[PDB]
């Protein structure tokens, strides 16, 4: 019968938090939170007093349950994480899908979002772009996520910690190469925020020239690619190169061109020049 | 020496305002917004005077102006400003001319949406407003068919039947969609359900198609298992020429299916 509450929190800057998420959480009676103690000393910040509840992912379904019936008690509950909103790389999903297919009201309330932030800033096109949030932490696994959305044209939002900016800053350059832009948004809403825009190559090595500046929270906007048709599918590229490797370099390329549909001059000129 | 303020505005609920805008407001000696008459109004009602900008070029002056050493806020109707809509380019430019650009968290209308409509969030993308022409709409719908990434629109009350329609013809009616309109007011109403169900609830009253409503659609994960007739002839012409296997693992790695399905189909063809 209660309704459930999805209420953001700062990402950083106490004073950037809204009066009705002030008013939802002292009008609450059990808070759901990350970390019980972290939201403590916020709600100590601002002398608000509630029950609070540890949720997070990795007991998240076990509680669900728990949370569910709570809620049919009549009871109001309100989701909060360390930081940001809920359900964006935050636990809430699990406890958000039971609420709904149970028949329970979901009250959604505006808040703080790190993507969005950094994008609004960004100085990047807007208008379309896909959210991926944290990239593998893995070197194969890293570098194959990179390659499968290295012709998407819409611009690219990325999740990212200090310990791993160099490396994935490294993929990256590997993958898209240096002459994509990609800007760095980093400890946004802090004393040390800083947004930095330029090519990769040239990122990478600024971000280098002092560990200070890898140092915090950050967020990554990759512009999207470039709408030129000039270069060749790389399908057929790497079907040819398999083909190569697997049987000879003139029924490999016919085999390719006859899959892929494509001309067979091209993917020959291309596998001699490869070969050369 | 001037700094840029991005100030996100409420969307529909002034008690969805931050401390912290409302301080950047009042340090700022001049506010540029689109709709100058929106902001007025939310300004009176916070009881706050400034020297009111009107956008329509404006990114000279504006850039002149932050060069001066003047601290200009940038606001929009509602939500996050910049999305959606030009003006990145003053950003880029202002971020190229040395100035320093401040945005501040605020509301946004498919974050919020998202954020309870309950589908996956792990990944998606926001496509924004669905082209005003059916057979745009439709090209639209088609080009992002086979995206696995759960679909964030915004659509008008205008074309709300329109563009249901579009998604039921373009879709189908297995694919789940999630409507949410008035957030963050009285009115707000969350509700998901497939296509062909959710089409038939709004046409069943019409306060359900008020306002501005915000599209979520979970991406196609679904029925990818299947033995196109590409593979097939790929594997019979590897066959001839590579072993059995090895056709067979490479029409698995071209295609991205399963070998050992192959090698079945393969032995069931041969027997
Ligand atoms: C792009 C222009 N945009 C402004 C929102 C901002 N840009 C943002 O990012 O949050 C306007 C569109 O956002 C949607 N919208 C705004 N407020 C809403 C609300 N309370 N409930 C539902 N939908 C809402 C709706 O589709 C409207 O047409
Ligand atoms: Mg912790
Ligand atoms: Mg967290």
């Amino acid at each position: 019968q209660g309704q459930l509450y999805i209420v953001p929190t700062p990402i950083g800057n106490l004073a950037d938090i809204t009066q009705r998420a002030l008013e939802v959480l002292q009008a609450v009676d059990l808070i759901a939170a990350e970390d019980t103690r972290h939201t403590g000393l916020l709600l100590q910040h601002f002398g608000i007093n509630a029950r609070l509840f540890a949720l997070h992912d990795h007991n998240e379904q076990q509680k669900a349950e728990t949370l569910l019936a709570k809620l049919q008690e009549g009871q109001n509950i309100a989701l909060v994480s360390d930081a940001g909103t809920p359900l964006i790389n935050d636990p809430g999903y699990h406890l958000v899908r039971t609420c709904r297919e149970a028949g329970i009201r979901v009250v959604p309330l505006p808040g703080p979002c790190a993507a969005i932030t950094a994008l609004s800033a960004a100085g990047l096109p807007s208008d379309r772009f896909c959210y991926e949030g944290f990239l593998p932490a893995k070197s194969k696994g890293r570098r194959d996520a990179l390659k499968a959305i290295e012709a998407e044209p819409r611009t690219l939002i990325f999740y990212e910690s200090t310990h791993r900016l160099l490396d994935s800053l490294e993929d990256i350059v590997a993958v898209l190469g240096e002459s994509r832009y990609v800007v760095l948004a980093r400890e946004l809403t802090k004393t040390w925020e800083t947004i930095h825009g330029a090519p990769v190559g040239e990122l990478l090595a600024w971000v280098k020239e002092d560990e200070n500046r890898r140092k915090g929270e950050m967020v990554l906007i990759v512009e999207g690619h470039k709408a030129q048709e000039e270069d060749l599918p790389a399908d057929a590229l790497r079907t040819l190169a398999l083909l190569q490797a697997e049987l000879p370099l003139k029924k490999a390329a016919a085999l390719a061109a006859e899959i892929h549909g494509v001309k067979k001059n091209a993917l020959y000129k291309y596998a001699l020049e490869q070969q050369g």
